Protein backbone atom coordinates (compact mmCIF):
# COMPACT_ATOMS: atom_id res chain seq x y z
CA UNK A 1 0.00 0.00 0.00
CA UNK A 2 1.42 2.94 -1.52
CA UNK A 3 2.13 6.42 -0.47
CA UNK A 4 -0.30 8.58 -3.20
CA UNK A 5 1.38 11.33 -5.81
CA UNK A 6 -0.50 13.67 -3.10
CA UNK A 7 0.81 12.89 0.33
CA UNK A 8 2.74 15.70 2.28
CA UNK A 9 5.21 15.42 4.53
CA UNK A 10 4.06 18.58 6.10
CA UNK A 11 0.81 16.64 7.82
CA UNK A 12 2.36 12.98 7.93
CA UNK A 13 1.58 11.26 10.42
CA UNK A 14 4.75 11.01 12.24
CA UNK A 15 4.58 14.75 12.56
CA UNK A 16 1.72 15.31 14.88
CA UNK A 17 2.45 17.69 17.46
CA UNK A 18 -0.24 18.02 19.69
CA UNK A 19 -1.87 15.92 22.32
CA UNK A 20 -5.22 15.85 20.32
CA UNK A 21 -3.24 14.18 17.42
CA UNK A 22 -1.12 11.77 18.73
CA UNK A 23 -3.89 10.85 20.93
CA UNK A 24 -5.74 10.08 17.62
CA UNK A 25 -3.32 8.54 15.72
CA UNK A 26 -2.86 5.92 18.25
CA UNK A 27 -6.82 5.48 18.22
CA UNK A 28 -6.87 4.80 14.41
CA UNK A 29 -3.70 2.49 15.46
CA UNK A 30 -5.65 1.00 18.00
CA UNK A 31 -8.31 0.24 15.23
CA UNK A 32 -6.28 -3.16 14.27
CA UNK A 33 -7.13 -4.65 17.71
CA UNK A 34 -10.38 -5.66 16.39
CA UNK A 35 -11.27 -5.26 20.12
CA UNK A 36 -13.94 -2.98 21.12
CA UNK A 37 -13.76 -3.57 24.72
CA UNK A 38 -9.76 -1.58 23.93
CA UNK A 39 -11.70 0.94 22.12
CA UNK A 40 -14.25 2.20 23.79
CA UNK A 41 -12.12 3.26 26.74
CA UNK A 42 -10.76 5.91 24.56
CA UNK A 43 -14.36 7.63 24.11
CA UNK A 44 -16.79 10.01 26.71
CA UNK A 45 -19.70 9.35 27.64
CA UNK A 46 -21.18 11.76 25.55
CA UNK A 47 -19.65 10.92 22.37
CA UNK A 48 -20.78 9.91 18.67
CA UNK A 49 -19.19 7.75 16.06
CA UNK A 50 -21.03 7.71 12.23
CA UNK A 51 -19.88 6.37 9.22
CA UNK A 52 -21.32 8.75 7.17
CA UNK A 53 -24.38 8.85 5.80
CA UNK A 54 -25.39 6.21 8.13
CA UNK A 55 -27.26 6.24 11.08
CA UNK A 56 -24.85 7.57 13.70
CA UNK A 57 -24.39 6.21 16.69
CA UNK A 58 -24.59 8.55 20.29
CA UNK A 59 -23.67 7.72 23.79
CA UNK A 60 -20.91 5.36 24.51
CA UNK A 61 -22.89 2.54 25.24
CA UNK A 62 -24.30 2.48 20.88
CA UNK A 63 -20.39 3.63 19.93
CA UNK A 64 -19.52 0.23 21.82
CA UNK A 65 -22.16 -2.00 20.11
CA UNK A 66 -21.91 -1.29 16.83
CA UNK A 67 -17.68 -1.39 17.13
CA UNK A 68 -18.52 -4.63 18.29
CA UNK A 69 -20.96 -5.77 15.68
CA UNK A 70 -18.47 -4.35 13.22
CA UNK A 71 -15.49 -6.80 13.89
CA UNK A 72 -17.79 -9.61 14.55
CA UNK A 73 -17.88 -9.58 10.75
CA UNK A 74 -14.85 -7.57 9.47
CA UNK A 75 -11.53 -8.00 10.66
CA UNK A 76 -9.43 -4.43 10.23
CA UNK A 77 -6.37 -5.54 8.89
CA UNK A 78 -4.29 -1.59 8.23
CA UNK A 79 -4.76 1.52 9.25
CA UNK A 80 -2.69 3.58 6.86
CA UNK A 81 -2.72 7.26 7.90
CA UNK A 82 -1.15 9.57 5.18
CA UNK A 83 -2.27 13.08 7.08
CA UNK A 84 -3.03 13.91 10.18
CA UNK A 85 -3.92 17.46 11.30
CA UNK A 86 -6.25 19.83 13.93
CA UNK A 87 -7.91 22.90 13.41
CA UNK A 88 -10.28 24.25 16.35
CA UNK A 89 -10.89 21.48 18.78
CA UNK A 90 -11.09 19.10 15.34
CA UNK A 91 -8.63 16.45 14.36
CA UNK A 92 -8.77 15.04 10.71
CA UNK A 93 -6.95 11.40 8.86
CA UNK A 94 -7.05 11.22 6.10
CA UNK A 95 -6.09 7.86 5.24
CA UNK A 96 -6.61 4.45 4.26
CA UNK A 97 -8.22 1.23 6.69
CA UNK A 98 -8.04 -2.03 5.05
CA UNK A 99 -11.25 -4.59 5.98
CA UNK A 100 -10.97 -8.17 5.71
CA UNK A 101 -14.61 -10.18 5.69
CA UNK A 102 -14.53 -12.92 7.87
CA UNK A 103 -16.66 -14.56 6.39
CA UNK A 104 -15.63 -14.76 2.93
CA UNK A 105 -12.13 -13.49 3.57
CA UNK A 106 -12.40 -10.76 0.88
CA UNK A 107 -10.20 -7.59 1.31
CA UNK A 108 -11.30 -4.07 0.90
CA UNK A 109 -9.16 -0.75 0.55
CA UNK A 110 -11.29 2.09 2.02
CA UNK A 111 -9.86 5.63 1.77
CA UNK A 112 -10.78 7.57 4.40
CA UNK A 113 -11.12 11.24 5.40
CA UNK A 114 -12.54 11.36 9.42
CA UNK A 115 -13.10 14.48 11.74
CA UNK A 116 -12.61 13.30 15.22
CA UNK A 117 -13.16 15.81 18.11
CA UNK A 118 -11.92 15.22 21.66
CA UNK A 119 -13.06 16.81 24.74
CA UNK A 120 -10.28 16.08 27.83
CA UNK A 121 -8.61 13.55 25.69
CA UNK A 122 -11.76 11.41 25.07
CA UNK A 123 -13.16 11.63 21.79
CA UNK A 124 -16.55 13.55 21.72
CA UNK A 125 -17.47 12.69 17.77
CA UNK A 126 -15.96 10.84 14.94
CA UNK A 127 -16.88 10.66 11.56
CA UNK A 128 -15.36 8.87 8.71
CA UNK A 129 -16.52 10.31 5.53
CA UNK A 130 -16.06 7.49 2.69
CA UNK A 131 -17.12 5.72 0.03
CA UNK A 132 -19.53 2.88 0.89
CA UNK A 133 -20.47 1.22 -2.00
CA UNK A 134 -18.24 -1.40 -1.46
CA UNK A 135 -18.85 -1.52 2.35
CA UNK A 136 -22.75 -3.16 2.42
CA UNK A 137 -20.56 -6.35 0.53
CA UNK A 138 -17.63 -5.99 2.71
CA UNK A 139 -19.69 -5.83 6.44
CA UNK A 140 -22.00 -8.95 6.44
CA UNK A 141 -24.55 -6.80 8.40
CA UNK A 142 -27.69 -5.26 7.04
CA UNK A 143 -27.26 -1.52 6.26
CA UNK A 144 -29.44 0.44 8.30
CA UNK A 145 -29.54 3.10 5.47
Amino acid sequence: IEQPRWASKDSAAGAASTPDEKIVLEFVDALTSNDAAKLIEYFAEDTMYQNMPLPPAYGRDAVEQTLAGLFTVVSVDAVETFHIGSSNGLVYTERVDVLRALPTGKSYNFSILGVFQLTEGKITGWRDYFDLREFEEAVDLPLRG
